[PDB]
């Protein structure tokens, strides 16, 4: 799975081992090995949310399967609640775009999981 | 809503405003109200276009609705319009990738908007 | 299609000519005019894949139609081919997401390619 959060909040207010958190809670929830979770955080950014520009979050969870209303919802809490407790982003400035892939569309390895 | 751009136009070109600006243009066209949309725009980014790096941008628009082949094309004029007018980017310079997200797969405050 | 490359490889490790070769051998991979091929690439990015912090990728390639199981197998080798001769990423710590999209669900030149 790969895990991607875009945030205005500035890169020294990234804790350290917010990236391994990242890795290791997210191989927990989606039951994927954690030698297949990637982790991407990308601070700084120029951002509103609602037209404001308090901290925020813009972000993805993408999986070969593991998605689901029901872990949707599981993700969003786990998520939310690390992005409030590590950066200081109120859970309702948090947007996270799940997309369950289908193997064939996933590259990897030179060649796709299919 | 979630409307990013990345493009190769340098940060200061970027006018201020320009995310309120967006966020109201978005708020009006989508039906969605503003404290729903989320703006994220990405300068100074390296990326060609046609091989060339004349300025350009890829963008991304998100809703849970509010997507579909008549509304897309008055989207792309929009947004079209307000990147030549605001960065100065030719609109056959632009991609803008449409998402029509299912409520369970978005994420927000805890939960999902299912 | 538009390709876009996310990596924690530095920026001066990209070498000369590298958005020239992604969108020239996409024109040949896929057959589609050069003249419209968009490419994006993303260095110096604070990722982990598997926990580890050594060159890695995460990459999208977005086509309207060409995609499919044999296609993205080929665009794979292609695409970690380059990403280890010219990034020296390893093809193991580089993810590619594969979407088809229609036509209506892409913006440019104020319309869709509807
Ligand atoms: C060339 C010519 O062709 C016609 O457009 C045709 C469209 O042309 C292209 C040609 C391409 O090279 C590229 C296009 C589409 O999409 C880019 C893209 C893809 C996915 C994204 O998410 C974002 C961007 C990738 C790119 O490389 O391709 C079809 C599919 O075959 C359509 O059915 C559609 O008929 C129209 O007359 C259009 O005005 C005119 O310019
Ligand atoms: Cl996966
Ligand atoms: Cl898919
Ligand atoms: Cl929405
Ligand atoms: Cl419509
Ligand atoms: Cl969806
Ligand atoms: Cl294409
Ligand atoms: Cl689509």
């Amino acid at each position: 799975p790969m895990f991607i959060v875009n945030t205005n909040v500035p890169r020294a207010s990234v804790p350290d081992g917010f990236l391994s958190e990242l890795t290791q809670q997210l191989a927990q929830a989606t039951g994927k090995p954690p030698q297949y979770i990637a982790v991407h955080v990308v601070p700084d950014q120029l951002m509103a949310f609602g037209g404001s520009s308090e901290p925020c979050a813009l972000c993805s969870l993408h999986s070969i399967g593991k998605i689901g209303g029901a872990q949707n919802r599981s993700y969003s809490k786990l998520l939310c609640g690390l992005l409030a407790e590590r950066l200081r982003i109120s859970p309702d400035r948090v947007y996270i775009n799940y997309y369950d892939m289908n193997a064939a569309n996933v590259g990897w390895n030179n060649s796709t999981f299919a």
